[PDB]
């Protein structure tokens, strides 16, 4: 009834951070410092000292993945438990062993993997000594950590990221106070998104400088959401085209197309607040494009005008240009706060294939979190996420519908495996095929679980 | 006729514990010991109390190598002697003079020093104490007697030795009773194995920390004869296989490649009996490298399949995958029961340059032991060896043809110089260029001796 392609790719997405635990890391990331001096900022002060006790029990874990029809397994490594010295990048032993343990047991799970190099995760230490990804220097440290990973695990790793959703780190870290350090600079950010194109394009040069097999390749991972206005009024369409310049081109320009997007280097210009690039710089951005892109989908994004005059004496921030809007009758994930809307799924996908030379891409990321699952437990401990299913029925309807029209997307990766740490609000909403009981460390298939494993028999449903 | 490269070093080998005698000696080493309780375990009971009286004859010692053309010198300094406490490495201060004026009497008679640090010598209150060798806790107390030995003797040595042959501990104290405490347990043997290239690693590690001249080099001494199979037969190629990976690579991969050969570790790992290593430990492994290579080569090795099945019940040890052949027509020096066979060399020569990086290397052991060399005693009083002269021809030649092919091989040490005390067969063999004869102390040089300083001067033959 919706089929998919000949190899379509079935998995799951997670991170290191909130899936492994501290045990044992010799360092620090800005979430570990965080928590470590303001647990109070955490759902119930859980932090991501214990996570989901990945780092112990990985072997299992991964053959309850495979149980679920896991048949790719999307994860990253954490700068902070793999590099000693960062300067040099040399190697914490014990942290190496543990991604090797962790790629081996994949493979002997049947499970290929799928390895990202960053994940919200930098250390606290660099963010000391050089403001983080504001300094080009700490761009270069980070390609240096790169190279370790892919002469590490290159031998048995095809499939690799430069960074899951750097716009995150952006608004995360620079904009909103949504992570540690907290600030609250516009100026900054643009410089700091600029830094993480060109980091992410150094370490695409760098990779392929180091392959040594044809099916090796490298990609970046972002939110391609579309930005809708909220009418036709031209106050509220000039808000959609900023919103939709910023959030999206901002990332996906230089990724793929090699170049800024031009409209926004002209606005950030006339606003004094342009980043500072070099022309040797720009040029390595346009040599390394990525060989495929992830796209992490999960609301859409909708705009109306600003309340006052972006020419208000104000802080400059992009959100001068453009304020969220409300759309009356929208589908809501409520205990979560979020809209859903499954046909951007399809939006997506033709605009990857008109406009972005339909390059291989993959969902990387999309999913449902819900609270209090243990309200639809059944008499063995099973979830009954149905709402889950559904869920995921609906966005694949609308995925194939842009594959059928021709768009080069080749997989299908939800988030999550099996319910980790979500930062702030760690453990309050669950993702999950795979419930995760945080207090015994206890996990068990949800009813999503089975159904993902028969999807991935059938390629379709 | 046979040249050999410019600079070509043409030395001598020996020990410290075979020359020096026990005179005025703190601790007993393993041997030390063993003389003391089991005296009728030594050949006509003579024992290392005296040895060759190299602790009160050495400047006239040396003077007599210095005629016998020994441009360079190896011997080794005793942890039993230069250590009061073993605990913290403190000093014994007759022993720290003691080899000051070994080591400058060796420089005043144009003696190029090459110090080794150990010899199969280890201190017995640490076998009885810790189980010597099988203690981790061992291992870095002997790193801490090496960084003495190179505070204290660096600044006129440039060419120092970690190890005289693990494998021969391993082999006489653990497998085949050669060595007190003559334990006979093959898994044993194995973490002894791994320990003791451990401490090698660590004490390269903590040299290169001390080194200040660009001269200043550390190495080890291996045995690398080949296992040859006894014919082509699948199970006779086989047991050569293990042979020569348990016998050579076990050492050999660690010191130059820094890694263990991983068809050893499948077959340790299957069998139960690997080591207990750490991820730490094998990175200090892979870190540090040799950084030149002593090979000693005295006779062939040729293996043939085992008697009965390696799955037969039977306590697990090395020789259960091969057994020594002894091949017909062999050439033999039959009253020592050696076979002859110069080409070993250069089979050693072109394996050391196509698969080891040709890392510079020397011979660091080649000889011939002869019993009862009065019987060629002329009416001077001299040692007619012209037997030890046609064997030097003999295996000079073998080297040659290897250095011509392109083996980076850098000198040749005779083994040995002043007739010493060769362990449980004490004088019984002669393999000096200088005879000593035992009772009164009196050295003489040889026949060989001659031909070795004019071959030195003349650099061929």
């Amino acid at each position: 009834m919706v089929e998919f392609p000949e190899g379509f790719v079935w998995g799951a997405a997670t991170s290191g951070p909130q899936t492994e635990g501290n045990f044992h890391k010799q360092h620090q990331n800005v979430f570990d410092y965080w928590f470590a001096t303001e647990p109070e900022q955490f759902d119930a002060g859980v932090g991501p000292d214990t996570a989901s006790n990945f780092y112990n029990d990985y072997d299992h874990d991964l053959a309850l993945m495979a149980q679920a029809g896991v048949q790719g397994l999307r994860t990253s490594i954490q700068w902070t438990r793999l590099i000693d010295d960062f300067e040099t990048a040399s190697l914490n032993a014990d942290g190496v062993a543990f991604y090797n343990h962790v790629i081996d047991s994949m493979l002997a799970h049947h499970i290929t993997p799928y390895i990202n190099l960053h994940h919200f995760d930098l250390p606290v230490a660099l963010y000391d000594k050089y403001h983080g990804w504001e300094s080009k220097h700490v761009v270069e440290l980070f390609v240096k950590f790169a190279e370790q990973c892919f002469k590490l695990f290159g031998d048995r790793v095809d499939h690799w990221y430069t960074f899951n959703e750097p716009k995150v780190v952006v608004d995360g870290q620079y904009l909103y106070g949504w992570h540690y350090p907290q600030v609250i600079n516009g100026p900054k950010a643009v410089q700091v998104a600029y830094n993480m194109n060109l980091a992410s394009a150094k370490t695409v040069a760098r990779f392929h400088e180091l392959s040594v097999r044809p099916e090796q390749q490298i990609g970046i991972i972002l939110n391609l959401t579309p930005a809708y206005a909220a009418s036709d009024d031209p106050a509220d369409l000039a808000a959609a085209e900023f919103a939709e310049l910023w959030s999206n081109n901002l990332f996906l320009d230089p990724a793929v197309l090699g170049h800024f997007p031009e409209k926004l280097v002209e606005r950030l210009t006339m606003d004094g607040v342009l980043w500072d690039a070099t022309p040797t710089e720009l040029a390595i951005i346009a040599a390394n494009p990525v060989d495929s892109l992830g796209v992490n989908y999960y609301h859409p994004f909708r705009v109306q005008r600003p309340d006052i005059s972006p020419k208000s004496l104000q802080p400059w921030m992009p959100d001068i240009y453009f304020k969220e809007y409300d759309m009356p009758g929208r589908m809501m994930n409520v205990d979560r706060g979020w809209e859903i809307y499954p046909q951007a799924m399809t939006d997506i996908a033709r605009n990857i294939q008109k406009n972005y030379g339909n390059i291989p891409w993959m969902i990387s990321e999309n999913g449902m979190g819900v609270a209090g699952e243990e309200r639809f437990l059944d008499k063995q401990g099973v979830v009954q996420d149905d709402y889950r299913i559904d869920f995921m029925k609906e966005h694949l309807t609308a995925l194939a519908k842009g594959i059928a029209a021709g768009s080069n997307c080749q997989g299908y990766f939800v988030w999550s495996g099996i319910d980790c740490w979500s930062w702030n609000h760690a453990y309050h909403n669950r993702y999950g095929l795979i419930r995760n009981d945080i207090h015994t460390q206890t996990k068990t298939l949800k009813k999503s679980a089975k159904w993902f494993a028969e999807l991935g028999e059938r390629n379709g449903f």
